[PDB]
């Protein structure tokens, strides 16, 4: 009995297939992604880095005090480090930020990524991959969830439930973007729905250490239960 893992990619993408459904009988239509529009999403990224949920929302908030992005960009650089001062490393963000939002504005439209809409997948994702302190994950998801175009952000949750469960080997976040969608159809609100499930299940079921395996509805298809029975160990 071969593991998931070493399956040709076919049965791997039909397995993925069979977790999409079993995912979507859970949790539904609950989503815990935060939504954001695109250009709060870019910014909150930059800032997250190393930095707790609470403290990066209170720095985005601390920066919009200094008012709209227009003045942002004109503010001093020190103004802007002063003001995100809750997230980490401020002083190495403050002009990543200002960078970012010269080059938005730079292009077609306002402080808006509307033109995006229109470009090849490939050239949209590396446009926003090529901006500092933006990655594949979050230039994924925001051309998916507020362009509706067929890329599949892969964080940390949908990384470890997707390799426990045997989908894919292991390997890298970043190969797992390429590796996932290739098992996967074009197919928007599909991408969608099977993204956030991930969230859910890895945040309530399949946690980074001491999963719940035997409250998990994928358990009797899953390479690492199969290996590791009660005693799976924790992500890395
Ligand atoms: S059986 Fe355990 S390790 Fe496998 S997906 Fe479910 S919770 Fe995660
Ligand atoms: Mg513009
Ligand atoms: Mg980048």
């Amino acid at each position: 009995a071969p593991l998931n893992a070493a399956r040709p990619a076919e049965e791997r993408a039909a397995l993925l297939a069979w977790v999409k459904e079993r995912l979507h009988e859970e949790y539904g239509d609950q989503d815990p992604t935060p939504r954001r529009d695109p250009m709060h999403e870019l910014i909150s990224t930059i800032l997250s880095q190393r930095t707790t949920h609470a403290d990066e929302e209170a720095a985005y908030q601390e920066l919009r005090t200094l008012g709209d992005w227009d003045a942002i960009t004109l503010a001093p650089t020190d103004a802007v480090a002063h003001a995100i001062r809750r997230s980490n490393y401020p002083e190495s963000k403050a002009p990543r930020i200002q960078e970012t939002l010269r080059r938005i504005k730079a292009a077609p439209g306002g402080y808006d990524l509307d033109f995006l809409r229109d470009l090849p997948v490939k050239d949209a994702l590396k446009w926003l991959t090529d901006l500092p302190g933006v990655g594949v994950k979050t230039a994924s998801l925001v051309l998916l969830f507020n362009y509706a175009r067929p890329v599949f952000p892969v964080d940390t949750h949908v990384h470890r439930v997707s390799t426990r469960v045997g989908v894919i080997p292991r390997m890298g976040e970043q190969a797992a973007h390429r590796a996932l969608l290739a098992l996967l159809p074009p197919d928007p609100p599909y991408l969608y729905e099977l993204h956030i499930n991930f969230l859910s299940h890895g945040r309530q079921v399949c946690t980074w250490t001491r999963p719940k395996c035997g409250k998990c509805i994928l358990r009797e298809r899953c390479d690492a239960y199969a290996l590791y029975g009660d005693k799976v160990p924790s992500f890395s």
